[PDB]
């Protein structure tokens, strides 16, 4: 929908550092003052390397009660597999937060997603907090 918040510009700064340097792990991004996507959280331990453990920290940083964009490098062997690093655009949208915020998440996610190259899959999750882990991984492994 056509509702009104624009993307900040460290937005794309820090999603390049994780794409191209490689400095981030994952990013957590989130709408502020409800007009303006921001940096959240930002992981810098580029010496994280198990995806279980990289969906642990992604999950301790959400809530049930916000959404959230996640950008994540996940660590993901091939049918071979040799570990290949595949960036997955994450919409964490859960049931108890409140419409007014739900719809505007929604309605912006796409104003973030195409400034965003390179993302290997874009999910969309809205489970409880509790699944979240266990659906992600589903997810991630069911292709």
């Amino acid at each position: 929908m056509v509702s009104g918040v624009n993307v900040s510009d460290e937005c794309i700064y820090e999603f390049n550092r994780l794409k191209v340097k490689h400095l981030n792990k994952y990013i957590i991004y989130k709408i502020e003052n409800l007009e303006k996507i921001v940096v959240d959280v930002l992981e810098h331990d580029m010496e994280l390397t198990s995806l279980d453990n990289i969906i642990m920290r992604i999950k301790n940083n959400l809530k049930n009660t916000e959404c959230r964009y996640i950008i994540a490098d996940m660590p993901i062997p091939t049918p071979e597999g040799v570990l290949r690093d595949r960036i997955y655009f994450i919409f964490w949208s859960p049931g108890l937060s409140k419409p007014k915020e739900k719809m505007l998440y929604a309605a912006s996610k796409e104003s973030l997603v195409r400034k965003i190259n390179g993302i290997f899959k874009s999910l969309e999750i809205t489970c409880d907090i509790n699944e979240f882990e266990e659906e992600l991984k589903a997810i991630i492994l069911n292709t």
